Formats: C-alpha cells, structure tokens, sequence
C-alpha cells in the first residue's frame, strides 16, 4: 500500500465469528468437539474410594470408566486456579478448568471462558460447550451473569490479531453452547449484550495493536466515521481539522500536534442517542488519542523508555471508540453520550513545540510546557473544555497518562481520580460489574503548589513523586466545576506485556457506567 | 563523647514547655504578647464603608482606630489559606491567620496553631492567645476538638530541635490561652490528651532527627527502656539481643543485621496495659527500625538515592515508640498494646548478607534475597511472626518501606494495605480524627506471581511497577490469617524535605486507633 | 543451622534415583506408566487415507483405533522441534515428541530425554520407556550413542533442586527402559557411562544453585574432600589454607580474598589416577571458584549488574569438581588429572584490596588492579602457575570471566581461547561428542598493548571492546609456554535464566576431553 510508511498492508480482520446459545442439554448428552467444565476445589472432592463426589464429574467419570479421575489424579489437578486437565477419548474431548476456592463474579467466569477458548484453539475445535461442575445455590440471575461472562471469555480469548503477519492460521471456533445456566429470553438477552460489548473490546484491541504507521490520526477519525455510518440512526459524527480547532482556540492540543506535519491531527466528536423523546442524561467519554508519542523534544530515552510501545498511547481513545461501537448495538434509552478524542501524534521536527514554550488552552489559561513528554494532558485540556461546552452533566476521561500510576498500581490496575464522590462510587460499581480492575487514588490538593510557573498560569509537569496525582490536578484546571468528572489513568492495563498485545481495557466498564445512568 | 563516631554530644532536649489553658476571657480584654485570630474568607467580609462585618474583628479594629482593617487591605489579606497579617501596636501584637473557605477539622486548626507558633517565635513572644473570628454554628464538641487541635499546632509548631547545633536560641514561648472555645473539665481533658499525644510526636521527631551515629539500635532500645521505666506501672519491657533472637530462629532479621558488627541489633518488646481486671483487646504496633540503611551490598547509589537521609528508615519505629510514650500518659482501659521493633542497621562488611543469599524466617519460610536493599521487610517478617506469637487480635505495622509509595502518593500521604476491610475502616477513621493523611492501596494478589524464586519459597524484591503492593504481599506471608493486619508504608511523610526535619508522622493516628478499640 | 548466615538449613539432596535399562521389547508390548516416542517430521508422514506411514506409529494408532492420529491432527503435531502430543487412554499414556527435520546427535536425543522427563513429572509417572519412531539407517554404534544421550536427557531433565524450599514434591520417576536401540554389554556400558557423567553434572548444578551463604570457600573444599574420600583408591586431595598459599607466594589470589575475613579462602587440589603402572598423560582442569563476587570496591551496580546471581561465579569450579566426580566412577587408565580451584569470595571490608593496588602473582609478575571486579583472573593467575608447577602437559581452565563473552556469543555458547591449535581441535571435538556449545575466539595479540600499566608489569582490566580477548591474554602471562592451555569463558551457559537454575555446563565436555587423551 503505497501511501503507508514501509508499504505495509493489513490482512482482513480476525474479529471472532461465533454463534452462541444457552442450552438445557444434559452435559453427558452434549455432542461436539470439546466440553470445558469449570470446577472449584470443593467440586473436586473425592470419596473413600477416590471417586468424584460431584454428581456431574461422577457421572462423566463413570461413562469414561474412571479415565477422567485417573488422569486428574496423575496430573495433580484439584481445581486450583489456573489448573486444567485435557482428555481426548473416542467420541470427544473434555477439559477440566480449575476455578479455585473463592470464585469471584464475573472474573472467574471470564477466565473459564478464556481457558475454554485456549483449549479450543489448541485442538482446532469448531463446536464447544462450557458448563459448571456445580450451580448449587446460584440464583437464576447469578447463572445468567455467569453465562454472559463465560461467553465474553470465550469470544475475547479466541481473538488472535493476524493482520500484520504474512502467514498465520485463521481461528477454527464456530459455536459455543453454554450448558446448565438457564435458557430463554433473559439469558439470551444477556449473552447478546456481552457480544456487543465484545465487538467494542475487539475494535479497541485492533486500534491499539495496529502500529502508528497504520493507525494515524486520520485513520482514527475514519474509524470513528465508520462507527457513525454503521449506526447512523443513533450515532452522529463531526470531525474537526486543525483549522477548525484553531478557530476554537485549541492552542494546547495544536501545540502538541505542531511537529507532526506529515500526519495532521483530527478532533473526533461522536454523539450517541436514540431518536425518542424521553429526558436524556448527557454524558461525555473523553479518550487520550496520541496515535504515537515519541516524547517530542523531551524524547523518550533509556532502555525501558517503552518508546517502541507508544502506538498504545491512544489506548484511552480506543476504549472510548469501542464503547461507542458497543452502545450503537445496545441502543440504551435515557442517555446522550458524547465520545471525544483529540487525535494527533507527538513527533520531532523544525515545526514542533520546544520545552519551555507557553501554550494557551481554549479557556484562556496559559501552560508553560516544561516537559513535552507530558503532552497528553495538553490535548486533554482542550478535549475536556470542548466536552464541557457540549453541556454534559458528567465526564469520564481515559488516558495512558503517567508511568507513575504503573509504579503505584502495577500493570493491571487503573487509577481513578475525581473531586466527585458519587461519580467515584458509580465507576467503582461499574467496574465491579464489568470485572475490570481500577482503584480510586486521591486528588491531594497540597501538591498543586509544585505546578506553579514563574511565567505562565501553570507548568504541565510536576515532580516524579506524586506524578499521577499532579496529572489529575492539572486536568482539573480544564473542567467546569458544575460538571462531575473522573479521570482514569490507564497507562498500565491497556497493554499486556505477557501477551505482547492490546487488551481493549475500559470498554466494558464505560458501557456499564453508561447503562447504569 | 568518646564512644560516639565523630565525638558528637547532643545538647539538652528542646521538647516544648508550655502551659495551656482554655479561657472565657473576651478577646478584646486579653493581655499578653501576641493574639492570633483564625479567620475564614467569609469572616473577612466588609460593609459599604470597607469596615469588617465580623463582630470580633469589627471590635478589635475599632479599638485600633481602623489600623487593623487598613493594614489588612494594604497587605491584601482576605482570609485565604496560608495568608497572615502581623500588627505590632502600643499594648500588644495581633496576627490574623487565613483559614480559607473550606476549613477542615482538625487540620485547619493544626495550621492555625502552627501559624500562631511561627508568629510567636518571630517576635520572641512568651504568652500568647489564639481565638477564632467566629464560632457560630460550631457545637460545644466541635469547639473542644478545635481547641485541642489548636493546642497541638502550637506545641508542635514551637518545637525546634537544636541538640546538634553548636549555637542556637532556646524557644521563648511559655503559655497559650485558647479563647472562646469553652472552659472547664471537658475541654481541659481534651487539651491534656493532645499534650500527651504531642509528647509522643516530639519523641518521634527527636528519634528520627538524630543521626545514626547517635541513634544506634542500642540507643533505640535504651529509649524504649526509658519509656517503660517512666510508666513502669503500666508499661513493661523486654529487650532481646542477637543471641536470644537466634534461639527464636529470627533468621531474616539476623541476616539483615549480620554486616553491622559494630552496632549490634536489639529486638524491642514493650507492653502497655493498666493493671485492672476488665477484658482487654490485644493489639500490636510493629515499627520498622532500621536506624540506618546503606542498602547493604545493593548499595544506594545515584544522585537521588537519598542515602544521606536514611537515618529516617527507623521512622515507623519512631511512631510506635511515640505512641507508647503517649499511651503511658493517657492510660486507656480495655486494651493491651504490644509495641515491637526489630532494630538494626543495614551496613556493608565481610560479615554481611550477599545478594542471592537464602535466609529462613522464624516461621520456617525461606527467602531468596535478590536485593539487599529490600531489607526492612526481612526484619518485619520476624517482627510480625513475633507479634502474632504474643496472641494479639490486630496488628498495625508502620514502615518506611518503598520509594514506589512516594511515586504513587507523593511525599505527604502514606499507603495503607490490608486483607481486612474492617481494620481498613478503623484506620481511615482514626486518621480522619488525627488529621494525618493516608490512603488505602490494593493488595492485588495477581502480582504475587512476580515474587516466585527458582530456589527458595519466595524472593524479597519484585519489579519496580507495583513495588509497594508486592512489599505488602510479601509481609502477608508472615502474618497469621486469624490476626487482622494492616501495613502502612510511611516512606514519604515521616520526613519533611521543605523543613529538612522529621515529622513524627503516625503517632497521633496510632493513638486514636488504640483508643477507638 | 546456627553458624549459617540467615539460619538456613538445606533439605536432603534431590539427585535422581533412576534404574535404566536397554530392552528389545516390541514397543506395542511394553507396559508401564508412560511411553515417549521421538518422531522426526518425516516420521509423521501420512498416506491417502490420513493414516501414519511410519510402521511403529501405524501399529500404535491401529491399537488405539485411530485415537493417536486423530489427536495428532487436531493438535497440529507434525514432528517439528519442540512439539509434543500427550495421550492418556485405558492401559497407559503415550507422548509423541517432535525431533524436527535435521536431528543432530547427541543434542536431539538429550531433548527427547528431557521431554520424556517433563512428561513423566507432569503425570507423576514412575516407570517410563522411550523409543524412536524410526531407527532405519542408524548404525549399531549411533543407536548406542542415541541411547546414552536419551538416558542423559531423562536423568538431568528429571532433576529438581528443592533443598531450599520449605514445601515441595519429591520426583516420582523410578525407572526408564530404552527400547529398540540395542541390548547387551556395549549399550549398557555406554548408559552407565552417561549415568556417571550425570552424577557429576548434578553435583555441579547443586554447587552452583546453592547460595553463597551455604556454599562458602570452606564448603567447596569440603565438597572436594568428600569426592576424594568417596573414590579414595583413585583420587587424592590436598587443601591449602591462606597461610600455605602465602608460603607459595600467591599474592594475586590472596589479595582478592583479603576482604572476606569471615569466609576464609581455600585452595583445592584433587588428583585422579588409577594405581596401575602404564604411562599417564598429565592434565589439569582449573576452575574459577569465586563462591560470591560483589565486585569488591568496584562494586557491581546498575539494574542488570546481576549481583544477585553471583553465587554462580564458581560455575567453572563446579564443572571441574563435577568432572572429578564423574572420573572417580569411570576410572580411565592412561591419565593423571589435577583438578585445581583457588576458592574465595570477593567482598568489601576495611581489609579488602583497593582499586589501583599492585599485587604480585607467584611467578613474580606485578599486576596493577585497575578494577577489582576483574578478580577472577587474579585468582586464576595463581591457580594456573600452580597447575604448571605440578608438571602437567595440558591445561583447561573454565571461568565465568566476562560479560563481554555473553555479548559476543549470547547466553548459551562458551568462548574457547588458546595459543595451541591441536588443543582447540581436541576441545571442539570433545564438545561435539558431549553436545555442549562452545566456539573458538581469537587471541588477538595486538590488544595486549591496551593492558600496559604506568607502574606495574600490567593492569588487570582492558577496555570493554575486546574484553573477553584481553582476559584470555592476561591469563596467558601466567602459563608456561611449554604447556598446552585453553581457557573457556563460560559466563553465559553455567546459568539458565529461563529455568532460573544452574546447568552444570562443562562437566560432560571435560570428561570427554580427558577420555580422548
Ligand atoms: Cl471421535
Ligand atoms: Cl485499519
Ligand atoms: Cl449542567
Ligand atoms: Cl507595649
Ligand atoms: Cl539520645
Ligand atoms: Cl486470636
Ligand atoms: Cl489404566
Ligand atoms: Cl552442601
Ligand atoms: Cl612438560
Ligand atoms: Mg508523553
Ligand atoms: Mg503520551
Ligand atoms: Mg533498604
Ligand atoms: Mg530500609
Ligand atoms: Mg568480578
Ligand atoms: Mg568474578
């Protein structure tokens, strides 16, 4: 492809194509290529004869003349978290997946689904089923929630992104039956819901996986246009170029973008709402959209600069867009959702911002840019101002903002910062439902003193100690106090080092939060 | 002093000696060297004539023929946080201290007291008074709490540690009258209580300020002996030497101590309880007591190693001892409090632990010491085991454990880690009452995977990302699960960079927590 | 254990205890817990019907009614290197292990054995068998060599060192039958030989795994004494203390050892020979025996200093001792083998060598120690002189000498340096037979110019560029030119980062080299 740096052309998308149903079929009767059973440590208990006490495992073992309990014992499988046994026999394949002794909802069922997907891929299975060894004392509603979390683990666990690999094998998984957790309209509705969330998660992973010569600011804006065109009855789009953002006086955003003359910036505005008449709560989801971040003149240097992973500095924007993709299918009433991303890349050239430059955001405040590698908060300053100007009641921003948050919270837990206690409670509860990991961090106001400039209204970059907190405090200067606002620093969990791949972190939590408004 | 490295002899202690009373005297009638008035922004409102509307300021200004409102206006004092006006006139001196627009209890009143102390010191005042410009709509109980917080700010703000300075001036402040907040037994009882807490805070600051050639492990154990001897009806002491700790199989502690052959280690055990018969809840306060930390063979190197401040690595122990000093005066019933510090210094010699050495804690678990600069958690392993073995129901440990927590939370906010939600609530509430800043951080269990060893039961040092969390998870391996336990990483707030001095952080929170049991 | 730093006591040794035989039993007839089959890509070819063409796999699949070829296809096993299929069925367990398309002897058969051991451990197997899918066109001698290499992979792959873990599971593997490769005296003799080499490899791994608070110079000398006592008819021992090494004028060795006053140095001399009368070629094996290396005053600092792995700086000594252990069982005629290790630890204290100190080796040459972290070559200087003084014809030294060699050759390939072309050929051929990876590097003489001192005969540490080569050139100053000598820099392969464990690298190559003299 001749306009792309390095002539790289992506292959066709690998988004999963799986037909999912909830069935009542007795597990012993089910037919297909693979049955995955989620078993807790208690589920694995054995009697005086070393036989399974769990009625389902007892029955399956009995059909296999003891082969299942023999193999489990030899392999020391006792239902612990992370354990699995895989048995191929005449007629099919069974895998037991350990759930541990404190099975948490929905993450345990996500992991059951992921394990079922990994075992499907390693035997090239096409049609699989998943059941729990026990559903005793789970309510009808808990079983429905466990069903849709299993479906999520299977769909997302099946996804392998092979767009940039010259040779690879397509996924073979075609269907999933979820057994023993309920049938009929309500469970099917909840599974459908999970599938819509998964399509947004997968779009998120694809946008972040793709390198920055493929996903440029223009391409990110085209991706937002494609979402609006797909759901054009409920989502509209406005893309602003650099000239329009200049008329809107977005000096902090345009200053970050100034160096990157080859891949011009675009400011993305999507708006979801159903065309009905009821009152709508107005919400904004703002995502940091640095399609690449070199650091600018404050170039990222050192052996763990991670400069080579900075295509993932649009990870917040990928979550906002994935949330739009999910909500276009789900079509909730009662909400109007603005999805806003100031997309650009942070490069080095003769046109670029210098360290020490003073830039003026669209609310008139001046910022001394003492480090050009703290550029995401400058693009967010203008995005947050624009979001407030659309008349929204509540805003969540997601940004890969600081290394400091990963020091604080490790790679897997995002830090949530907000002046507004009710909004914190809403987001914590949304994350409890989605299974995603986040943690409220304090907006310690006394650290604002370190952000003073000798020349402008403020600097952009505080000391390393407390760096995620002064990031949050900086963003607060650009948010109208009448709007509830929470900032989620997702530098860690947007990317998995162990998988070397994007996670699509944030999409499911944002969708839950919208639906709970 | 001939046995001290560098021949250094401390001067006499500068602990404040202030007589404090609560009085009803009309502020305009009060006589002495300095009156400090706490004023909020609202308290500073002026009428059509530019005169104060607040009845107290109106009256004082009227006696000064307008000099007070003239000076306030010229100096642009309007009651904002951090502002003050100082006026000397025939008959006395007044200072107005800004309290801002959201005066929080008790920190605002701490700051009022601190400001009154700073203004006393700069005019060599001996007898001062503090009042609020307004007490409207404060309950009798809130006024008592504001009185004792003012007394705290004055006492602690007056303290200047001049033990190691060859020439310096003694503090001149002799008395404080707190006006308009109530009189009689209940307010006097609460002020007395604050004074007891202050004596513990000040002992804490002195222990941490003193350099490591003065406060050695032996000297720290002598300081604990002096507390027990002072309060010998309610506090007993047992000091264990290296040989006794070896009989108790404290291999992780003794390994850290092994290099420091010149200043041998001592394990400090104090126990507070009143000699009465009621049931006592059994609690332990465990403090990290590294009287110096070079890093050992993993020497602290680099321009911000802070090696030159590592006398403050016994900051957790200083809080535990200060809490003992306070509780010996307060004598609460219903509690038995164990104060435990495994004191040592972490040095380099031929006898020292090498990186990669495997050490065995007293519960039998083996630790591969992949970094000898993560030595505090090894001494704490054995201290926590000992605390559990005394039969306590709840434990709090305080330790200057990680640089990672200061990255997360800045210099002023400690991170609290606990498996036990009720204990977290107790400590959060204790800190709300004490005014100290702390914040719960999560014990993310998935990070325990990074702590695996190829040879021992675990390593001592995880990756930088999530380092405060894996510190917490490591300590958890040494705590009996039946005991509620919370770990407070106080690396930041035990030391003030701006003041170049110790804070005695932790003492007041621990005392509140004990009294709320 | 009260004299050990950290009170650590090793558990009982986990050296494998496996009974190994070579059998003619048809593979389909064999009975036990696990059969492992080594299959090349060609061995996996299928016919028009998708059935195995290989007669053995065809037969096994036919007994399993197609279950083996079904499972292989689903799992995409086609005999590639690193692939395996594991099938549990009524009556037993089979694993197919991919050997690839260019199966090299003996490493391929090592890997087959290792894979069989890993599959034994994961099903707790006690009695296993290994066969090749095809032995067509392998000579009787190649099949014997493949048998003993399989036995090696099984024995070494089974070994798990749990001496320092407080809870762990003992290995269950008890017996190995090697099928279809021959029976009778010659194959049994070759398997026995491999077992003797394995016992030396395992002693090597144990000595290196053990941390430096457990394996001190004294303990290493006791380990050498135990070897001599075990084989006292053919191996004698002389251990020299610091005072005796001083009489021998070993100033470079004693200078390195000077700081470590707590763990004194011992110079280990073993001598193997059978008590018969024929002429013996006299050989020496010299191993660098730094039981720990801090760097000394040139302390190892930086995030990848690897200071925490420096217990493995006695990896060369571990190979020399393991070779002694093997040769004590093998008892070759015609050779007299001196095994020499100048054991010490490189610490920091008031007694230690300073950078810039001039030390005098026992041949009278003076060395300016411009970096105390290049200390291994100073201990080797005196060890090499002593080896020459015993009248040997050829010397090999093994040392973990330089980071530079790992830069050059990666973690898995040792660099061999020698003035003597015939000795290089001997060692290359010995390594071809043992399967170990090494590569001749040049002794570029022009770089000796960088080793000049302004004050002594030479410095010890050249520039980083060419650092492994100037290491070799330095050692050459201490070797009599009449003695053939080769230096093997094994800094990389003595330790596996992926396994977090010692490899015992060097033992099998040294044993082959001795037997080929
Ligand atoms: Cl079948
Ligand atoms: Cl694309
Ligand atoms: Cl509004
Ligand atoms: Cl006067
Ligand atoms: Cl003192
Ligand atoms: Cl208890
Ligand atoms: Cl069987
Ligand atoms: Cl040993
Ligand atoms: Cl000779
Ligand atoms: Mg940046
Ligand atoms: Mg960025
Ligand atoms: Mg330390
Ligand atoms: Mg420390
Ligand atoms: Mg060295
Ligand atoms: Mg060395």
């Amino acid at each position: 492809a001749g306009d792309t740096l390095g002539l790289t052309r992506p292959n066709e998308s690998d988004a999963p194509k799986i037909s999912i149903g909830a069935k009542d079929t007795a597990v012993v009767q089910w037919q297909g290529d693979l049955l995955a059973i989620g078993a807790t440590e208690n589920d694995m208990a054995r009697d005086e004869n070393s036989k399974f006490k769990n009625p389902l495992l007892q029955q399956l073992d009995s059909e296999l003349n003891g082969l299942l309990s023999a193999a489990s014992s030899e392999e020391d499988f006792s239902g612990k978290s992370g354990q699995s046994v895989n048995l191929r026999f005449p007629g099919g394949r069974i895998t037991l997946v350990g759930l541990g002794s404190s099975a948490s909802s929905p993450t345990s069922y996500h992991s059951l689904g992921q394990a079922a997907a990994a075992a499907a891929k390693s035997s090239q299975a096409r049609n699989i089923a998943v059941a729990l060894a026990s559903t005793d004392g789970l309510s009808a509603e808990s079983k429905i929630n466990s069903a849709s979390a299993i479906a999520t683990g299977v769909v997302l666990g099946s996804f392998e992104d092979n767009r940039f690999r010259s040779e690879s094998k397509k996924s073979t998984l075609e269907s999933l039956d979820i057994l023993g957790l309920g049938t009929g309209p309500e469970i099917e509705r909840k599974i459908k819901y999970a599938e819509h969330v998964c399509a947004g998660v997968i779009l998120g992973r694809e946008l972040v996986n793709a390198p920055a010569n493929i996903v440029t600011p223009a391409v990110l804006a085209e991706e937002a246009k494609k979402i609006a065109s797909t759901y054009s009855d409920v989502i509209s789009v406005n893309i602003l170029d650099a000239e329009q953002c200049k008329e809107l006086k977005m000096g902090a955003y345009l200053a970050v973008a100034a160096a990157a003359t080859e891949n011009p910036p675009y400011f993305i505005h999507l708006c979801f709402k159903t065309p009905t008449k009821e009152r709508k709560t107005k919400l904004a989801l703002v995502g940091k959209g640095l399609t690449f971040d070199s650091g600018g003149y404050n170039l990222k240097v050192g052996a763990r600069s991670r400069i080579e992973l900075m295509k993932n500095d649009m990870g917040g924007a990928a979550a906002v867009l994935g949330a739009a993709k999910a909500l276009g299918e789900i079509r909730p009433s009662r909400v109007e959702v603005h999805f806003i991303v100031a997309a650009c890349e942070n490069m080095i050239s003769a046109e670029g911002m210098r360290p020490g430059d003073i830039v003026t955001a669209s609310n008139g405040k001046t910022i001394e840019v003492n480090n050009t590698d703290a550029e995401g908060r400058l693009t967010l300053a203008d995005a947050l101002i624009y979001a407030c100007n659309q008349g929204v009641e509540k805003i969540i921003d997601l940004a890969t903002l600081t290394g400091a948050i990963m020091v604080a919270l490790g790679p897997s837990v995002a830090g949530a910062f907000t002046p507004n206690d009710d909004l914190a409670r809403e987001v914590v509860e949304a994350a409890e439902a989605s299974g995603e990991k986040l943690w409220r961090m304090p907006m310690e106001e006394s650290y604002w003193e370190s952000m003073k400039s000798g020349v402008a209204d403020m600097i952009n970059t505080g000391p390393g100690n407390g760096g995620a907190i002064t990031g949050a405090l900086f963003l607060k200067q650009f948010v109208d106090e009448k709007v509830q606002w929470l900032h989620l620093d997702v530098a860690g969990p947007v990317w998995s080092d162990e998988k070397k791949n994007a996670t699509g972190y944030g999409v499911s939590t944002l969708v839950e939060w919208v639906l709970r408004n």
